[PDB]
């Protein structure tokens, strides 16, 4: 009812005939409109946690004008009857973008071949953004994956030790403090310049990765609310994190947690297979360490809100940011170990792609 009024504050290209909800996201509330015509998506976005509209919105239109500008397929912003690229009703902030036809998306990865998919899909994102002046974008989160600022807050965590939780979890807090030497790696060559500031997208989940309904092959990267600066590390880190995993983050039993080889080698191939072009030598040679950083400092963020009383992450039970902390800590180690492998397959891939 009032549906219909907020989607006529935008400039849309068909008469309005049908608006319903949409989508398994959970942090804005998603709609899908209808018309005499083309269709699109329809956004309350979340105030709350993304205070800064403005900011936010400014990020996305940057990222976006300059994938389009070069013709490539991106969250198309539809503008305001007046020109802004969102529409401030009645205290809530609202978005429209062209709805991506013809598209499928996963929620866990299926196998190594979607995955391979994911990579490319983020490479060539990488890859198109290349010139992109990062700087211009405002850390929309802050330190978000300043990995030597997350470890302060969980010595923070720690040192306060409210529900008394440290005694029980000593190893995992040992294994977070005796990794100390390590955290601040990336965030270094961010500063020094060995390590190129490029646009991080910061939710590589594959859920936001739209790959064609027929072909299988990468759409396009939606959901762009959390784009920063950073380095590229932080998203194939991440995406190594959780997508190279034989398991899921809370999986009870550890000995079905392991570091796939397999996975890792795919993302590998269709990441770096888009990106061989503007990939640095610093960059290449830190791409299986980009895992071990981004898990330990996932880890890490599990176990602090853990000893915080689960403040950040939504749980189920008491002892689950315990059980995420500890698949955290089981890859981070099988990545160690399995470091001469992972350091071969990115050698190969990157003469490969030549």
């Amino acid at each position: 009812e009032v549906l219909f009024g907020i989607a006529s504050h935008f400039a849309l290209e068909g008469a309005v005939t049908g608006i319903e909800p949409y989508g398994d996201g959970h942090i804005n509330t998603t709609y899908l409109v209808t018309t005499d015509g083309p269709r699109y998506i329809l956004q309350q976005m979340n105030t709350s946690i993304f205070p800064d509209t403005v900011n936010l919105m400014r990020n996305v239109e940057l990222v976006t004008s300059t994938l389009k500008a070069q013709g490539k397929e991106t969250l198309d912003i539809v503008p305001t009857t007046s020109g802004a690229t969102w529409a401030e009703i009645d205290g809530g902030a609202w978005r429209v973008y062209k709805f991506i036809e013809h598209t499928v998306s996963y929620n866990l990865v299926p196998n190594p071949d979607v995955f391979r998919e994911a990579g490319s899909a983020f490479g060539d994102f990488q890859n198109f953004l290349s010139e992109f002046d990062a700087s211009q974008l405002t850390e929309t989160i802050a330190h978000f994956h300043d990995t030597p600022h997350r470890f302060e807050d969980f010595k923070a965590a720690l040192a306060a030790d409210k529900l008394g939780r440290a005694a029980a979890c000593q190893p995992e807090i040992d294994f977070y403090l005796s990794h100390a030497d390590q955290y601040a790696v990336v965030m270094d060559g961010l500063r020094d310049g060995s390590i190129p500031l490029r646009v991080t997208h910061n939710d590589t989940k594959l859920n936001n990765i739209l790959m064609d309904a027929t072909t299988g092959k990468a759409r396009a990267i939606i959901d762009l609310d959390t784009i920063m600066p950073g380095s590229m590390l932080f998203d194939f880190g991440d995406s190594i994190r959780f997508g190279a995993s034989t398991a899921l983050e809370d999986e009870k039993d550890l000995s079905k947690v392991h570091f796939s080889t397999e996975l890792f080698r795919a993302y590998t191939e269709g990441f770096v297979g888009e990106l061989r072009g503007s990939i640095t030598a610093r960059e290449a040679e830190l791409l299986p360490f980009s895992g071990n950083l981004l898990t330990m400092e996932c880890g890490m963020r599990f176990l602090a809100d853990y000893l915080e009383g689960d403040i950040y992450f939504a749980t189920k039970y008491p002892e689950h940011n315990l059980v995420r902390t500890r698949t955290q800590i089981k890859l981070v180690q099988e990545m160690e170990q399995k470091a001469s492998e992972t350091r071969a397959i990115v050698a190969d891939i990157m003469e490969a792609a030549r």
